[PDB]
């Protein structure tokens, strides 16, 4: 779910308040997306949105009527680490790693002011 994925970029990045750092930023970080990414973050976004569209379509997915964003899992934040709960089954495991690669991927790539808020006709 968002407040996990929220709880996971902080896990990387203390220092930030993800739902605003990362919302509306580029073509891809924020709800849906769509044209070419503006940048390394951009494209962390993008990979991220082909996750979820991935595991949509994964048999065990289509079991719950819940949408990624509000299906939650478990997981753990520990020495800024994040681990994927073992507890978590199938459809919830597979949305937890799309998360946890997000939020390393953001952590690894530089931050570009420039990009947030972008208008959307350069999507
Ligand atoms: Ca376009
Ligand atoms: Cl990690």
């Amino acid at each position: 779910a968002l407040w996990q994925f929220n709880g996971m970029i902080k896990c990387k990045i203390p220092s930030s308040e993800p739902l605003l750092d990362f919302n509306n930023y580029g073509c891809y970080c924020g709800l849906g997306g769509s044209g070419t990414p503006v940048d390394d973050l951009d494209r962390c976004c993008q990979t991220h949105n082909n996750c979820y569209k991935q595991a949509k379509k994964l048999d065990s997915c289509k079991v719950l009527v819940d949408n990624p964003y509000t299906n939650n899992y478990s997981y753990s934040c520990s020495n800024n680490e994040i681990t994927c709960s073992s507890e978590n089954n199938a459809c919830e495991a597979f949305i937890c790693n799309c998360d946890r690669n997000a939020a390393i991927c953001f952590s690894k790539v530089p931050y570009n002011k420039e990009h947030k808020n972008l208008d959307k006709k350069n999507c």
